[PDB]
């Protein structure tokens, strides 16, 4: 009866009957509880969809009555893309629910960003607005989704291994105790899956800011330092607060126009007694050739900055930065693809006095909220 609430990237459902708890067994929509009536991968309209397994109605009715506040955790991010009518799919919510026929509250993340699985936004929101203040044992509750990484095979007549793992990396994140639908509903065994290569909550905000420690960051003379790693990484972040701030002109090629310009630009600063720094994606040799050369002309050593980031780290960064930075430039995943495909790591035969190494690490000074949002994983 509460009914709807929208928020700027949220929705949330409260149906007549539902009631705040200490645990909650909480599930996935599309996959989970309900699949296409039409047998095709996607819906042919919002009216195209039938409960996934007989079983689950039961199920329910059994978690209601030992006490679970039952709750729905769906992304949809057509409805932020203007593609599915909000209002069309919180009439498919309902005709859902009645036929599940059990009270629910639902969470809708409608945008990218905090609310979009895997990320814990609306698990933040349940407990912390929607749960009248009772608090939640994630230990004794349940988070049960499709997207669960899944190898390919685990059941006659699935060739596909699961699109994505954006669900058990939901659970993962708030410390939920996980299922398939199949492991929740059928009792099936346990079907294998595989968890990302690059696991947030092992960045460390430890160690050195730079290799070789023995090196110093700054030249007292006129010099070239070339920045190299992936965009949206932190790289000009870090030159920013290093070099520039240090008086290192930021001689930036792509707003320079030309080629011309921009070796006049380095030049003239070199022959003022300035130092440069080159903030931009230089992934191979070639690009780096023309800096060097520069260098060699002036008679002035070239340094290489070498950013240690990889493709995901820099693409969870990014990720982070559009979530948190209203002043972030978001990086394009073909720009990412584009300079990984291009990558030749600089070495001292392309004409560099020194490479010095920048491992990737957590930035101090965000703060403990920030920190801990950084440590999730933020793609399924
Ligand atoms: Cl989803
Ligand atoms: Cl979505
Ligand atoms: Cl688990
Ligand atoms: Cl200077
Ligand atoms: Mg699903």
């Amino acid at each position: 009866s509460l009914g709807w609430e929208s928020l700027k990237k949220l929705l949330v459902f409260t149906a007549s009957g539902v009631k705040p708890q200490g645990k909650v067994a909480a599930f996935d929509l599309d996959g989970t509880l309900i699949t296409t009536r039409s047998g095709k991968v996607f819906p042919t309209s919002p009216s195209d969809w039938r409960i996934l397994y007989p079983e689950i109605p039961k199920k329910l009715q059994e978690l209601a009555a030992e006490g679970y506040k039952l709750v729905i955790f769906t992304n949809q991010m057509g409805i932020g893309r203007g593609k599915l009518p909000a209002e069309v799919f919180k009439g498919k919510v309902e005709a859902v629910l009645e036929k599940l026929g059990v009270p629910f509250q639902v969470l809708v993340a409608t945008h990218a960003g905090l609310n979009r699985k895997p990320v814990s936004g609306m698990w933040d929101h349940l407990q912390e607005q929607a749960n009248e203040g009772i608090p939640i044992s994630v230990e004794d509750s349940v988070f049960v989704g499709d997207a669960a990484g899944r190898l390919a095979n685990w059941a006659p007549g699935r060739k596909k291994k699961d699109f994505s793992c954006a669900d058990r990396l939901f659970a993962l994140n708030v410390g939920l105790p996980f299922a398939t639908p199949e492991e929740f509903f059928l009792k099936w065994p346990a079907a294998r899956f595989e968890l990302p290569a690059f696991d947030p909550r092992t960045i460390s905000s430890a160690g050195p800011l730079y290799l070789p420690e023995s090196s110093s960051l700054l030249s007292p003379n006129p010099e070239v330092v070339v920045a190299v790693g992936f965009p949206g990484a932190g790289k000009s972040t870090f030159i920013q607060e290093h070099l520039v701030s240090a008086g290192y002109v930021h001689v930036n090629r792509d707003t320079l126009g030309s080629w011309q310009r921009c070796v006049s630009s380095c030049q003239a600063a070199l022959r003022q007694g300035k130092r440069v720094v080159i903030d931009n994606t230089n992934p191979d040799v070639p690009s780096r050739a023309r800096y060097i050369q520069c260098a060699k002309d002036a008679g002035v050593p070239c340094r290489c900055f070498n950013f240690c980031a990889t493709i995901e780290q820099a693409r969870h960064n990014n990720r982070f930065r559009e979530m948190t930075d209203p002043s972030h430039a978001p990086v394009s995943d073909m720009v990412m693809f584009s300079y990984r495909k291009q990558f030749e790591p600089p070495t001292l035969a392309e004409g560099f006095l020194e490479i010095l190494e920048i491992p990737f690490r957590l930035q101090e000074h965000l703060d403990p909220a920030l920190q801990r949002l950084y440590r999730q994983f933020s793609e399924g």
